[PDB]
């Protein structure tokens, strides 16, 4: 969480909002988060990374996550690593794959990814794309009161004001998790 | 020139229905509970048997509720009719709260040869530990608890609607609230 650029209130509040059925949202946003296997130990690193939704995936941004963090191995002590994502909106399948594929070949990084929204729910595709991250080992979860305020304290330009949420947030939740559980199920 | 359940009830308006039955997970000043029944041999195909209207409030008392009336209701016809089993059918607009479900339950537990199957359009109050008590209690007494669908709504627009011929229109997310409706509750009957 400490030194990134972070992102500003107006856009935490716009893009992290979690109404299920969300439209005018073309931008997804992606902060992450590494540490190693301690949960005593501190964040070694964190970045926020925006894209948008149409197909150009090679620009969505769990692809450029996944091409810093390749740099980010090779220039480090390669041992176990924990990996934490808050993504304003689920991933697609061309990303699900590309992370699955990577955290294969790494299996000293384990990923776990809060997520706002679920992107298209409705549609087989992203559908698949939650199963193929939690057959890769990925946890998903929905984001909930805690998990914002975790994101609001790390990434946000918050200014030591604490964060605020906004109204149905935990009755959104409850929806958006049972329909993740669903989607995950067998 | 068949008969058919619209001829043995008394329709609701159709902006009632559009406005009542629309599936928007967290709707609010919508204080109106519609219940539609049928009632069914254990013949899914047979010909039409009865069905009524139900309306209420969500506010208490519980007893003027359309659950209740269906029950006291539902008692005199048993009487009234020949003693077989039934498959009784509801399209409720909200979900029933505890008193209801305990009363249900009660009623299901003393007469076996009936089975319900209830759709609900929308979970009332579904983040409140009672509402969804509510629904443990029913599917625990053996009652079929689903959300509406497309084919249920449309099923329920020409049974119980006076739509003067017009054909059923679906409003916009209606299958997306169903997803969303439809994993709450089955994770509600289930943890
Ligand atoms: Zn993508
Ligand atoms: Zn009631």
């Amino acid at each position: 969480r400490n030194m990134v650029e972070p992102m500003d209130p107006r856009t935490f509040v716009s893009n992290f909002n979690n109404r299920p059925i969300l439209s005018g949202l073309d931008t997804v946003w992606l902060c992450c988060e590494v540490k190693t296997k301690d949960p005593s130990g501190p964040p070694l690193d964190a970045k926020i990374f925006q894209g948008k939704v149409y197909p150009k995936a090679k620009y969505h941004p769990e692809m450029r996550f996944l091409r810093w963090f390749h740099k980010w191995r090779q220039l480090h002590h390669d041992q176990e690593y924990k990996v934490t994502w808050y993504v304003s909106w689920s991933p697609c399948t061309r990303c699900a794959n590309s992370v699955a594929t990577f955290l294969a070949k790494d299996p000293k990084v384990t990923l776990t990814i809060f997520v706002a929204r679920l992107y298209y729910f409705w549609k087989p595709d992203y559908q698949q794309a939650l199963r193929i991250l939690a057959e890769a080992g990925a946890t998903m979860k929905i984001m909930n009161y805690n998990e914002f305020q975790d994101c609001w304290n790390k990434f946000v330009d918050g200014r030591g004001k604490p964060f605020k949420p906004w109204n149905n947030l935990p009755k959104h939740y409850t929806l958006l998790q049972a329909t993740l559980g669903e989607l995950l199920r067998h």
